[PDB]
């Protein structure tokens, strides 16, 4: 099944460290965040094919990426995001061309690899009020690093046209 | 709301006129279908963004494609369509070069308008049977030319990854 929430409250499998409100309405402060494959609050994505990674891409990805659960990866990051209705609105040429020609989304993203492993999960398409649900984790180690890279990616074209951003800090209980 | 059901059986705003079974399981005959925004079959999906398309191509879809629910389009297909595990492999620059590069999906499709209008929905990601829900309606003037269209897809590089196909022949009560 290619379905997943998340619940924020009282129980699961992750205790939530901190919650930033990055850009417009946050989310509730909880104890703990319930993953479920298949409280506060409840956010759901899919897992979905590619949109805008080439071949090329995709074998640089595949020959560092590391898995999900390896047990060293203690902490995680959820990241909800929402797109501007101009970012929507454009055609498939054009985002491709901001993604990665002018933002370097993947040519970035891969210097922090093998480090931080990631699920990118999809939900505007449900009539969610975010877009994306992205997920990452890491050891505390990489924990700098990746605040790095939050920050690297605020600064580029792509992320003009995010709306909406939260961070829920993670630990694996 | 982006999601659409259509639900084959004794109700609807459309008389079935044929099912061809093109590829694959079938679909039950039965009398009608009913649309719904938000009995023998279901079928669900949701439209979505633009994931080929590109800025010029727009453009000229814009500058002829018609509305839907015009007085005199009073005859539709419902086509339901699965593409293979190879198919959604593939990165999204393998994809395009099929779809228009090698196969002009567009561009064919282009030399069918004004006369047919349109509807493409989405529901691999709703763990559909079917990948995409496709919709078209004209006026029984374009019926021939709506065959050749369909000839001439099946024959493309693209229909060699469709693995599942059902034709839906309608009409407008
Ligand atoms: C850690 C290294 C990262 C790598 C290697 C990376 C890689 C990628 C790739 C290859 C895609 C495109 C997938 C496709 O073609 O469908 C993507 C999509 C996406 N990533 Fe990243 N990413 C990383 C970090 C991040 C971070 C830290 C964020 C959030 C702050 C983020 C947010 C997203 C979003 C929202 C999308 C969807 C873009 C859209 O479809 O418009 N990524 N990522
Ligand atoms: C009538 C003229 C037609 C035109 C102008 C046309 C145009 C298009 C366009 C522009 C797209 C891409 C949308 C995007 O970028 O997301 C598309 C997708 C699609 N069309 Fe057509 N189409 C036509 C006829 C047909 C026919 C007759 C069929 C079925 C037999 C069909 C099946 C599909 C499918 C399955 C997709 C999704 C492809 C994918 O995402 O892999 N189309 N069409």
């Amino acid at each position: 099944n290619n379905r997943y929430s998340f619940i924020g409250g009282r129980t699961g499998q992750w205790q939530v460290v901190k919650i930033r409100n990055v850009l417009g309405p946050g989310l509730q402060l909880v104890e703990k965040v319930n993953i479920l494959n298949g409280s506060a609050w409840r956010l759901q994505g899919f897992a979905s094919n590619i949109r805008y990674a080439i071949r090329t891409e995709l074998e640089a990805l595949q020959a560092v990426q590391p898995m999900l659960n390896r047990a060293e990866a203690i902490l995680a990051v959820l990241i909800p995001i929402k797109k501007s209705a101009q970012w929507w609105e454009m055609a498939q040429d054009e985002r491709r061309d901001i993604f990665e020609r002018e933002s370097h989304h993947t040519a970035v993203g891969l210097e922090y690899l093998p480090g931080v492993a990631r699920r990118l999960l999809h939900c505007r398409d449900l009539g969610e009020e975010f877009d994306f649900l992205t997920w990452f984790e890491f050891a505390p180690e990489h924990s700098s690093a990746f605040n790095e890279l939050l920050l690297r990616m605020r600064a580029s074209k792509e992320w003009e046209y995010v709306e909406r951003e939260v961070e829920v800090w993670l630990k694996r209980l």
